[PDB]
């Protein structure tokens, strides 16, 4: 009786690049099909004074035939008529990395503690999403409070992701 239709998710009133600048640490992942990143993952926001926002990211990611490697990653954002939903264009500083362009929405944020974020990367035809990602951020490398862990566990429900996400690891290895 969930509404999972991507049209229907609530996403962050009045978004403010400026204050989501600086580290997120990702706490954890629901991956998409093809996973990229893995763990030890990390992002960077900034916004320049034309007020778009850019970002990289590092963390491992596992090349198949298990060869590991630490991913570097650039990504630019695109605004749309949503101030929390934006295009990432996306590539590695590696040719060979990666690279294309997602929807980027931040579903949640409190700016100094946690955010959700959300990419449907290909609809269903009933309008729900039938390849997704979705990463929880926190400030801390050592995790969200439990005030922001109950916020943050109602949002990955209204994404009907709750069940799907796995946690993110750091141990220093990039
Ligand atoms: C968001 C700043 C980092 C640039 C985005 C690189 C992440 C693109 C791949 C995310 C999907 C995945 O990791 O499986
Ligand atoms: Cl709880
Ligand atoms: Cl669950």
């Amino acid at each position: 009786e969930r509404d999972c239709r991507v049209s229907s998710f609530r996403v962050k009133e009045n978004f403010d690049k400026a204050r989501f600048s600086g580290t997120w640490y990702a706490m954890a992942k629901k991956d998409p099909e093809g996973l990229f990143l893995q763990d030890n993952i990390v992002a960077e926001f900034s916004v320049d004074e034309t007020g778009q926002m850019s970002a990289t990211a590092k963390g491992r990611v596992r090349l198949l035939n298990n060869w590991d490697v630490c991913a570097d990653m650039v990504g630019t954002f695109t605004d749309t008529e949503d101030p929390a939903k934006f295009k990432m264009k996306y590539w590695g500083v590696a040719s060979f990395l990666q690279k294309g362009n997602d929807d980027h929405w931040i579903v949640d944020t409190d700016y100094d503690t946690y955010a959700v974020q959300y990419s449907c990367r290909l609809l269903n035809l009933d309008g729900t999403c039938a390849d997704s990602y979705s990463f929880v951020f926190s400030r801390d490398p050592n995790g969200l409070p439990p005030e922001a862990q109950k916020i943050v566990r109602q949002r990955q429900e209204e994404l009907c992701l709750a069940r799907q996400y796995r946690l993110i690891v750091h141990n220093g290895y990039c």
